[PDB]
């Protein structure tokens, strides 16, 4: 219920994948929160060369 | 769960047709399993003719 959206949870064998569960996802589209890697200044620019 | 498509189990009466239950298909594409109209060579061939 009030779900935008539901990812696949499936379990990976040898030969086949197969799908158990669904992990519903609320989301709304915005700044306040980001993703990172990992835990550490987020903010790093390479200038004068392709990146 | 796991289910790409369902079909739609209906009853119907002299009237109208009304669904009751969900019958859920899990389906890969490909030619190892074929459905026949009945049990029994696959292989009829009609040349010359329209077919």
């Amino acid at each position: 219920v009030g779900a935008n959206c539901k990812f696949d949870v499936a379990a990976r064998t040898r030969t086949n994948e197969q799908v158990v569960r669904s992990l519903y996802v609320i989301y709304e589209e915005g700044d306040n929160i980001a993703g990172v890697p990992s835990d550490n200044d987020l903010s790093v620019l390479h200038l004068d060369s392709c990146t």
